[PDB]
């Protein structure tokens, strides 16, 4: 399976999912780790939950690739490991909001 | 604290702590979760573990800043997101492995 045809999926699935601000960063000469990272916003935990859940379960149907899942059920972020292609979801009032809690210091 | 301040402080500690392949990808125009991404391999379980700790500590002593961390200390792989740049380390050899046993199918 084409890490283009991923790409493909990934961002369709997310696109259809009403993701918002769907980054494409090519990593080619820059990174090892991976082909592509896509970034994307969700509106909600549901959505964010949603979105993860649904991109996970397409990619296995399609590649048979069983996809590595960080951050859920608590879903103010999600980080899916897809191998060529890493996906991170986040909620942006929510990572604003925990951006100034560990900016003033919070939780250790 | 300055962003570009920040990326200086994170790619100065994994270079001093000898990652490799240490890449910067700005986010400017891109994607809203942060300013940077920065990528990076370690060559051992020791030294990925010993980059992170060291780098959320040095984080911390510059900024205040208490940084996330995912996937200690069970450290194939591990992300820090400290709000404005989020660091992923990898272990090249272990990713290699992990994601060819995703690929057939294995963990679900």
């Amino acid at each position: 399976f084409d890490p283009e045809m991923l790409l493909k999926l990934v961002t369709d699935s997310l696109d259809d999912d009403q993701a918002l601000e769907i980054a494409t960063i090519p990593l080619a000469g820059k990174s090892s780790i991976a082909d592509y990272m896509v970034i994307a916003s969700g509106r909600s935990s549901r959505q964010v939950t949603a979105m993860a859940q649904k991109l996970a379960d397409r990619i296995k149907a399609a590649t048979g690739y069983v996809s590595k899942i960080e951050g859920l059920p608590a879903a103010d972020w999600v980080l899916l490991d897809a191998g060529d292609i890493i996906i991170h979801l986040f909620r942006p009032e929510v990572r604003s909001f925990y951006n100034l809690e560990r900016m003033w210091g919070f939780g250790d």
